[PDB]
């Protein structure tokens, strides 16, 4: 807990990141592992084979140039490449994820200063005075990136080339009629109701069995391809069990190679049966549709009024890009959802309670290993927890029944930041203690609920510098290693290859991760301002991590990292307003703390702040907003006319009759 | 606080109520007083002169024929109107401000026999038991009124007749241009963004200054015509001083009568004047417009999407009825409405700081004056600080920038809700005692915050037993006396009348007065709900208020009060939150009587209770709110066809053009 042990932890981590580093670069000299650390390039026809031709040198010949560059000139090249570049490069979604990081930067660095020349020299009234300055600043900075994030926007979205979800909406909830199928429901209505501009139309069927069998069959086809071309004839038969799958010569199913050849022409006789009864059968139709437009103004005005008098029914939204549109979700009903949605946020609760434990342990873990100096270990055990939460969290946003990949990596960041906020105060140490603390919970004097609660409820400082100096540090300096997509690649590419030249191509490195990556930058948003008027001291290493974590994700939304959508940066507003709950929390924390260090003499102060935020939030919700939610006619109808007046003959109908089939 | 003086002030108000219904008979026999007793027949043209013809008997000759029904048939006769009929005599928002009577009846009926056969009977874990079903039921019934009055809406609003409301929006914060008037840049606007049916628009012109000079003309006109023509040549000059007017005789101001003929050709002469530099300046063109339709789909499509990128710019919404606008409130700046919204909350504060005082003086005085037996002073008195706090409600509405009556009528309403919430909780006795409390709560012993508050904070259930009787008994009974207008009529058609026929007709009575009426409501929703789970007594007084003033608001509704505008029933998702606010309130308050009451055993389902009203709350504000804020797109889609069909000539440009001038 003294600064001895905080700096002897800080410099095992400050290490352990250039570690990783030495090994990137390595890594990345080597000419067989470039394609799964230069992605983006390859993806973009910018890069040809593996090592910018293929087949070279640069490995363990020469290692890696004895000297400092060697693993860090990727960092000045990284941040090189201009902002409006990157736009269209990588994309808006990916700039504005790096413009959080540094967002980061223009609060925490004044806000550091300002806490290192009041707090640590001249240590209450001034703490006051600091929430004010630091809540001031923080809302600046965020309606200055609100502004600018707002303008990117729809600069993007008119500059943006023709995407067929710019004239579709996506109706749902299309009322059952006896005499119409759903087609007939939809054209009829938009027909008559938005006749003027009304185009085409695309109902969705429930193609989720067929999709599953197709995929079922692909993955059949290569299970034990890599086995079937082993030496051919009769290679090594392996028998995953039937139960998980994986094992291997662990069962009793040999049969034929290529995971039981029968197996395989069984699921392609089951993908034809199912084809036909997903195609004609009017019954897979489900009670929603992809209306088309003749204009983008008027897929715009259908998006944003309604259409009936029941406002539960031909509900129409802004369509999602076809890339975008997670079609399994899309075969849900609507009364289903608002249950689904219920039953996880009470299932969320059972995850809450069932993370903070192992966490607390991982960290507790962590400290002792440092105390007795693996830190490895304790980064690769945490970075373990924190990527099956993710996932079990996108799996639950997936039952809620989100229809497009963006709103599912959305509610699972807003599901994320309240994992991150109870594990780090109300349900910090409370449902951190193993026994203890839990039971005493649910469990104790009667009533007690500001001294078991109201004592000492964020924890503390020092464990959580330990956190940001292991996750945000280190963490993100393995990220740069992308040791897992190399490890897949290397077995794939000399395993289930089999490709005729290119099509085996498992070095697609996924996304940023904005269900992942987004909620840490926002626990060190909230550690960073609620800790602020307290304690300075864990202001530095936030800077760091934000530092850090701005130059190795551009470099990885340069050269790794692809993009599978494009919101334009859609999810600004849940940001925003993830940082205004920050200061707001940090705020009823400093209420707490200045409630009893003093005289309710700073309570009148102290209670406008929160009023102040929120009102500065609502100003914000209604002037930048807007712009993320709604297209607004003006820009629809310039993009139209501009549109119409380059291209005076355009089949549109062409274009967005077929975009929005089920991709089977 | 026995049974037995609450029964002696029941019967006093009782006998109150009564006595006010006998003097209503006499009142309403006069032929000379039915002008302002049956105002709206006249007003639709159903009745001749006064007396239907005018001249008659039935006054003192008669008195009122001695039984029972001289002064309590009008009971039965105005429930015998179908709600049909009276949506098409009186109105849609008069006939559902009349169902929120009944519903006050359908929800404290059923809860009232509830609480008195587990209270009072079998008198805690019933508490929890009795607050659950009481909230089940308010909110079935306010889902089933909810449902009821959004149908009844939409019933409305297709078979209205073509109103220019219907067709037109109000763009407000047009963006001012150095090269385009307004009223060249909303028609440009909205030719290039509503191309296919923008029809006319009527740019606002600041016409308040001649309004006023125009409106000063006619008083100062008829100010001492009553004087000029009493016996013309030379009257009485009588001299209101200039501070306040009025008075007369007092200050040395003589000159001619008629409020010195010199200076009502000054205001002519002014008028005139002010003619010139607000028709033909182009400074006085407000940045708003009222941009009209060729089709209702049209203005519906305008009000319910964003127009351009700064969504505090070209702001459209659905325009307000002619008759409904508020003139004087749409010269003012968009950028004033937000301070000035500010500056009335921080002056509503103040204000509840001073009624709350007064309102408690009176009901001690009532307290006092039933214990030595005026009752009827007492009510009067409390009647008269009750039609000062509507007005000054009103005119801070007016402050804050309503541009309709019909919002500055709901807005007055909201606010009144939270008066009565305040002087009825937080502030009741806290702000209600003269002197102690009220600076104890502002300078007490330190924290002090649930000891002084927590300890008995919603007042008691005698002194709102006493609250009902006086204000909701007797109150409603004088409103069927309607002595006001009676006294304002009497003096001036043998005052100021001077008409060559029925030209002044000051019979008008005004509207029920959704600004004062409902708020009445809502306070005894509210003391209902509270104390339901508590005491059962408040109950069966809160019960007959509501038959009494159903039954005395439905004979005014058809007899007197003329509707001054029409909503649609536009204020119900307002009522309807305010009773939720009520369940919450209950609820709230519950958790605390079972928090001390208790050992957290019951916790658990106080504090589900909330979460599942908020719940309900939310459906209700998805799927029966959306009717009463935006016009479906259907629905205007099929009047437009229907309307098309049977006039299939029309020139909906003659109608729309000149609808939203100043009346000036």
């Amino acid at each position: 807990a003294t600064l001895k042990d905080i700096g002897v932890s800080a410099g095992i981590n400050i290490l352990t990141a250039f570690i990783f580093f030495i090994i990137f670069a390595f890594l990345r000299l080597q000419p067989f592992n470039d394609r799964v650390y230069f992605s983006k390039w390859y993806l973009r026809g910018l890069r040809s084979s593996p090592a910018s031709g293929g087949g070279f040198a640069g490995r363990f010949v020469n290692l890696e140039l004895r000297s400092y560059l060697k693993f860090l000139h990727w960092m000045p090249e990284a941040l090189k490449m201009p902002e409006r570049e990157l736009i269209d490069h990588a994309g808006l979604d990916s700039v504005v994820y790096l413009r959080i990081y540094w967002l980061g930067l223009k609060i925490f660095a004044p806000i550091a200063m300002l806490a290192w020349a009041v707090l640590v020299p001249v240590n209450f009234w001034a703490h006051i005075i600091m929430a004010y300055a630091f809540t001031i600043w923080t809302c600046y900075m965020l309606m200055k990136e609100y502004e600018t994030v707002a303008n990117m926007r729809l600069q993007f979205l008119a500059s943006e080339g023709r995407r067929p979800d710019q004239f579709t909406v996506l109706v749902r909830n299309v009322p059952p009629d006896p005499d119409e199928t759903v087609s007939e429901l939809v054209e009829h209505f938009f027909l008559v109701n938005h006749p003027d501009n009304y185009l085409t139309h695309q109902v969705v069927c429930n193609a989720n069995k067929l999709a599953d069998l197709v995929s079922k069959k692909t993955k059949l086809q290569n299970w034990l391809d890599y086995y079937q071309l082993k030496y051919t004839r009769n290679n090594s038969q392996i028998r995953p069990i039937t139960k998980l799958g994986c094992l291997g010569l662990c069962g009793q199913k040999v049969d034929a190679i290529e995971h039981y050849i029968a197996e395989v022409d069984k699921t392609s006789k089951e993908i034809a049966e199912e084809r036909e009864n997903v195609v004609n059968d009017q019954k897979s139709v489900m009670p929603a549709s992809f209306v088309s437009f003749k204009t983008r103004w008027a897929a715009a005005v259908c998006a944003q009024t309604t259409q009936t008098r029941n406002p539960t029914e031909w509900l129409t939204e802004w369509a999602a890009e076809p890339r975008d549109i997670y079609w399994p979700n899309l075969a849900i009903p609507y009364v289903s959802l608002t249950v689904r949605r219920l039953v996880m946020n009470v299932a969320f609760f059972f995850l809450t309670f069932f993370f903070i434990i192992p966490i607390a342990f991982v960290q507790s873990l962590a400290t002792i290993e440092g105390i007795e100096k693996q830190g490895l270990l304790a980064g690769i055990a945490l970075k373990l927890f924190l990527i099956f939460l993710p996932a079990i969290l996108m799996t639950m946003s997936k039952f809620e029944g989100f229809t497009s990949v963006s709103f599912l990596e959305r509610r699972s960041a807003s599901r994320y930041y309240i994992f991150n906020l109870v594990n780090v105060f109300l349900g910090s140490v409370i449902a951190g203690a193993a026994f203890e603390q839990l039971n005493s919970f649910l469990n104790q004097s009667p009533n007690q609920i500001p001294k078991t609660i109201g004592m000492a409820i964020p924890m503390k400082a020092t464990a959580f510098i330990t956190y940001i100096m292991v996750d945000g540090w280190a963490g993100v300096a393995g990220e740069i290693l992308m040791l897992k997509p190399l490890i897949i690649y290397h077995l794939k590419n000399a395993f289930l290859v089999k490709t005729e030249k290119d099509r085996e191509e498992a070095m697609n490195p996924g996304s940023i991760g904005f269900n992942t990556g987004e909620p840490q930058i926002q626990l060190y948003f909230l550690l960073g301002l609620v800790y602020a008027p307290v304690t300075p001291m864990l202001l530095p290493f936030i800077l760091v991590f934000f530092a850090l974590a701005y130059v190795v994700y551009r470099h990885q939304i340069i050269n790794v990292y692809n993009q599978e959508y494009e919101s334009a940066a859609a999810f600004w507003p849940d940001v925003h307003g993830r940082v205004i709950t920050a200061l707001i929390i940090s705020q009823l924390l400093l209420m707490g703390l200045l409630g009893t260090k003093h005289a309710a003499s700073a309570a009148p102060f102290l209670i406008a702040l929160p009023v102040i935020t929120i009102g500065f939030h609502r100003f914000c919700k209604g002037r930048f907003e807007p712009a993320f939610v709604r297209y607004p006619l003006q820009e629809a109808m310039m993009k139209d006319t501009l549109e119409r007046a380059r291209e005076p003959n355009l089949n549109l109908k062409g274009y967005l009759q077929d975009a929005y089939i089920h991709p089977v």
